Order: C-alpha cells, then sequence, then structure tokens
C-alpha cells in the first residue's frame, strides 16, 4: 500500500537515514573493551553492539547494508530517496587522528559507492573528523567534487569541543566554499554533561539527544555564526531539538543577557534567533511523525524549511509513513515536506 | 480604541491569576553571597546568584529590588499591570544547595514565615507556596503540612535538584507522602544544573533562564514520570512552567523512546508503566506559560494537555512585562478558555 514513484502526487524523501561500517563499529567495541570510550558510547554503542534485543540486533543488520535489503525495506515503505550518513557518533569519539582519518575517508568511499550503485535512491552526505578541523575541509571539498556528496552531518560535540570554537573555523569555511548544508545531528552528551541522564536511561534519543544537540545549535547561532556565514545552511532533526518551541523564551533571555553584559560569549547579533531561524536554520520530523509538531515547526519556521526524515532504522515505521501521507495539509504544503524543500536545500 | 489600561477587577471577563511569581530573603541572599566567597557555592549558584546579587545592570538591580519586596511595592506592580493575584514562592535555589541541615531548616522556616505574614497582610492579592529541605524529606513533610494546616499555603515549590540529587530517588519518598496526605500539588520550578551536567551550558552563556532552566527542570519531571511516580501516587498533580520544559513539544518522540527502552529491556531503571507519558500529562501533569507569552505555543500545548490544564504566570520580577499582559489579553481564544487560563484553571488546582 505504500509505493514508491510518486503516483500520490509527491517523491518520499527522507532526511536523515543511517548507515554503519563493520570496521568502525569494531572500534567502538575496542574502545569499549579497552576502557576508552566515553559513557555515552559505552550506553548506546554497547547496547546496540552487543543487545540480544529483536529492535538492537535488527538495528545493526539494517544499518550495515547498503544495498538490495536497506532498497527492500525503502521500496517497502514507499521511500524513494534516502539521505544517508555515517551513524553517530562517526568517527568523532577516535584519540588516534590517523585512525579516525583513515576510516571517515573509507566510510566516505563506501558510501559513493553504494550512491553510484543506486543513484536514483541513494543520496550520500559526508563525514569528517572534526578534531582536524583543516582536514576536514579537504573532506568536506572532496566529498562535494570528487564524491557527489551533498554536504556533511557532524554528530555533535566531538570529544566534548563544540563547533562554536574558533578552532573548527575551517569546516564552516569550507561548507560556504562548497556551498553545501551542515546537518547537526545528535551524539550522546560528553561526560561533562551525561551523568544525570544517563542514571535515569535518559541519555539517548529520548531526551538527551535533543539537549545535546539542540545546546550545539543554540551556541553556534549565539556566536554568530551565521553573522559570520550569512549563506550557511545547518539542519537539525527532531523538529529542531526544541528550538522552534522554546524560540520566545530563547530570545527573550537572549536579549536580556546581551543588554545584561552577563556572558563573555553573548554578545550582539545581526538577527533575533527568530530571524535565524528562519534564514538560516532547516528542520526535519526525524522522529517526530506528528502533525501538531509538523505544523507547529511548519508556522514559526515557514513550510519551506520542514522536510521530512524517516530515521531509518532507529525508526523504521510503515504506519508513520502513512501517518505523513495522511496529514491534514494542502497537497502542495504536502509536497514541499516530502519532495521539493529537499530538492532545493539539498540541491538534489 | 484599545487602550495600555491593564485594571485589576476582572472586568475583562476574568481575573488574572499568575501562578509563578517569586519572592527572596535579604538572610537567604546573603548566605548565598557567603557561599560564593567561601567556595562552597555550585557554579550553577555562582553563575546565577553572583549575577543577580552583584551585577550592576539595569535588570539585575531591578530584580533584587523587587524581590525582596512583599508589601505595597509588588502590589503597586501588580496593580500596574492588571493581576489580580499572585502564587508565591522563594526564589530558585532556595535552601536546597545549603550544606548545613539546621540552617536550611532555619531558613526555611522564616522564609515561610514571612510568606505567610506577607499573604495575611494581602488575603486578596498574594498566595503562598512553602518552601522546603529535601536534603532533610522527613522535616520537609512535616513542612507540607505546617504549611498547608497553619500558614494557609496551596502546596510547595522545589526548585529541581537538591545539590545533584533527584526527586525519583526513594530518599525523598516523605515529601511525595505528604503532598498526598494533604493532597496538595508541587510545583517543580527551575534551578541551574548541578555541577554534574552544566559546564558546556555555562561556557556559552546557556545554563539559566534561556536554555539550561529547561534541561533541568524537563529532565527532572521525566525523571519522575519514567520512574512511575504517578502509579506510585495516582492523585499527585506536579506543575511545571515555561510551557511545560519543552516536554509537550516532544511527547511523541518521547513515547516512541520510552516504550523502544522499555520493550528493549535497555535499562534497569526503565520499567513498565501503567499509561504512556502522554496520559500522564493528561492527568498527573499541570503546566503553565511563565516566560512564554506565546500564542502558539500557548494553544500548542492546550492542545496536547487539554485546555482545563495549562494557566497564566508572570514570572514576575524576571519577566515583569505590561505588553505580554496586553498580548495574553488579546489572543485569539474564546472568552470561556481565555478565563480558564486566567483564572479558573488556577482556581480549581490550587484550590483557591
Ligand atoms: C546512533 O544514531 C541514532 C540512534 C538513535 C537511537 O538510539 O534510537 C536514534 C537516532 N536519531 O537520530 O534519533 C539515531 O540516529
Ligand atoms: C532565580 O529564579 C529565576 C530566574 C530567572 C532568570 O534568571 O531570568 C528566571 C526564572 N524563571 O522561572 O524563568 C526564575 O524564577
Ligand atoms: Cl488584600
Ligand atoms: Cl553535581
Ligand atoms: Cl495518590
Ligand atoms: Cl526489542
Ligand atoms: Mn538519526
Ligand atoms: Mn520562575
Amino acid at each position: 500500500d505504500l509505493k514508491t514513484g510518486g503516483e500520490q502526487g509527491y517523491l518520499r524523501i527522507a532526511t536523515e537515514e543511517a548507515f554503519a561500517t563493520r570496521e568502525i563499529i569494531d572500534v567502538y567495541l575496542r574502545m569499549i573493551r579497552d576502557g576508552t570510550a566515553d559513557k555515552g558510547m559505552v550506553s548506546l554503542w554497547g547496547f546496540y553492539a552487543q543487545s540480544p534485543s529483536e529492535r538492537a540486533t535488527q538495528i545493526l543488520e539494517r544499518l550495515l547494508d547498503l544495498g538490495e535489503r536497506r532498497i527492500a525495506d525503502m521500496d517497502a515503505t514507499g521511500i524513494d530517496k534516502a539521505i544517508l550518513a555515517l551513524t553517530s557518533p562517526g568517527v568523532q569519539p577516535l584519540h588516534d587522528l590517523d585512525e579516525a582519518r583513515t576510516l571517515a575517508t573509507r566510510a566516505n568511499d563506501t558510501l559513493a559507492d553504494a550512491c553510484q550503485k543506486y543513484p536514483d535512491r541513494f543520496i550520500g552526505m559526508g563525514t569528517v573528523a572534526p578534531q582536524d578541523p583543516e582536514w576536514s575541509a579537504r573532506e568536506i571539498h572532496r566529498g562535494a567534487r570528487e564524491l557527489g556528496f551533498k554536504g556533511i552531518q557532524i554528530n555533535s560535540h566531538t570529544q566534548g569541543r563544540y563547533l562554536d570554537e574558533e578552532f573548527f573555523d575551517p569546516i564552516f569555511r569550507a561548507l560556504v566554499e562548497v556551498d553545501q548544508p551542515l546537518y547537526i545531528h545528535p551524539a550522546t552528551s560528553p561526560d561533562s554533561m551525561i551523568d544525570p541522564m544517563l542514571e535515569a536511561g535518559l541519555d539517548g534519543a529520548i531526551f538527551g539527544f535533543g539537549v545535546e544537540t539542540g545546546m550545539h545549535l543554540l551556541r553556534l547561532i549565539t556566536i554568530g555564526i551565521f553573522d559570520k556565514y550569512p549563506s550557511l545552511q545547518i539542519m537539525v532533526g527532531h523538529m529542531g531539538e526544541a528550538l522552534p518551541y522554546w524560540l520566545y523564551r530563547l530570545d527573550y533571555m537572549h536579549q536580556a543577557g546581551v543588554r545584561s553584559q552577563r556572558y563573555e560569549r553573548m554578545k550582539p547579533l545581526k538577527k533575533t534567533i527568530e530571524g535565524y531561524l528562519k534564514s538560516n536554520v532547516l528542520v526535519t520530523n526525524s522522529g517526530v511523525a506528528w502533525e501538531p509538531a509538523i505544523k507547529f515547526c511548519q508556522q514559526v519556521m515557514g513550510e519551506d524549511r520542514v522536510m521530512y526524515a524517516m530515521d531509518y532504522p532507529y525508526q523504521y515505521v510503515a504506519d508513520e509513513v502513512r501517518a505523513m501521507d495522511a496529514m491534514d495539509m494542502s497537497a502542495q504544503t504536502k509536497k514541499k515536506f516530502f519532495q521539493t524543500n529537499a530538492e532545493k536545500w539539498f540541491k538534489l
């Protein structure tokens, strides 16, 4: 009943879809075994790489496939195209920079090969190693120029450091050079923040992911990244990591802090936070197959700035696709949401 | 002709009852300063109270003055914004950070008596919520009873964590037993995050009301829901401000991922609940719009929670803005719903 081909009036383009490489998962296992994994890696990957639960075992199998099985799963849910990225946390936590760069290179080449096999079904976002910003700049260019990628995904913090530090500037410089978006995908919080969430079972997708990622996007807005780089587009999933809902409070309290000189890293910005959401931030509904939240975000940010995403294989649910197809939205809005926003912002 | 007038007395068709309004006592602020000076203050106290107690900014200095008044200046400020009644609580973090239990109990007792005196003096304007010292849950239970029976209070406000500990721990159970005995709501108000969580927010200027408050408080409410507090205590009502600390917006993801975790037996701590998280929002959680004078968010939350479960709050004096009251008065919302929002929901849930 869910079919590819666009007969219902739009293609379904899923914009936050994950894969893994066996060798990178094996590094996570090595780090867990040797005690160099952070608490988030132990929690997240200690569970999915080892748990006998149905959910974990199917996730791992699906993550690792970039071929016929993935295509069959897409076909079964009417998903025409998937924008693919190496699953969080990528190579960001790795302590050996040579290893991180080598494995990122291999993951990027593996993804490029899969997109070359299925160029009408798979679209790639590159993975990088922000612990080396200039290498990451090189890899942004290589992905854009040689591999056919449409941007990059960064899995939030790198070893507890955030992208608003000047150190990471080459990444943004390069994204603006190639004119591609950055998708800031969640990760577990760093060890500096995770403990109260971890103890309650809240460190992952239920809560901690949104804390980490919303914080990361907010700190980039408030350091002025979009004044420095006015063309830059940053995408986030999960209905904007709560920021659209918080918007009134974000702007009120941001302004209060700026005027009162409360913080060194909070100085005047050229736009309000609302202004940046309307011009520089893009959101997907990954994990949020929920009409009132989607409509809220369309209203606040503009319906051109909200895109469909499935979050395969972490949230692979045929009934969610059906619920999205059935929303009380005009045909014209629905086609933007499922297809034409992604075509614009990813330059498909 | 639109007016700038904001009048007490209910002539718009409702009283304006503000449900998250703060005051301070000088002696408790002086303890914060002492803790900052002697190095026993946590990073959040240094950030928050180093700012309000010492900043020369216009905003901080006016806030500190207003916090300390429980009399004619506060009443005039309410009159000037058409606020008929204020539900008052000792400002975060209260006595929760204090290491000396005797000092915490003594200062909380004094703050509660000071509040009760003010409510007795202005009984049609001021309504009290008690402050407690969760470091001593059994004393706190006695103080919940004293507030309800002797002081005329309508519930208690707890300023989220106590020294890095959360209310889902069994240690704090006496507080819940007492709330159910007096049948009163708990307002979980924000605080700065504990030292175990604050660092990345603090460095960016995000530890306070802009962001970290919502992280801390939403986490705390979520922890309580997922430990099963409302299965243990089905009558218990927990109130939160700031449009539900994002939880209403996250609801689909909360329930989906809560279920995923329980079904995969991922966390020994996270076990089956009798209701969905959505179910608990509709039966056991209540929300105010403190800091969120914003129609789309209010309406969203009214749809998720039910219009009977969302109340007006000003967050005086941290967010004292006449234009916000005007915007709220003029929302495209039925008279009946608007009256619930401003007046009758609070009258029900606080038993006014
Ligand atoms: C490791 O990558 C993910 C993990 C989960 C999960 O543990 O359920 C969800 C998402 N997500 O974006 O929500 C992920 O991409
Ligand atoms: C110390 O108590 C508060 C502080 C602030 C602030 O720093 O602006 C905001 C709220 N509030 O609830 O948002 C307070 O109650
Ligand atoms: Cl009176
Ligand atoms: Cl701590
Ligand atoms: Cl009960
Ligand atoms: Cl399972
Ligand atoms: Mn994802
Ligand atoms: Mn408040």
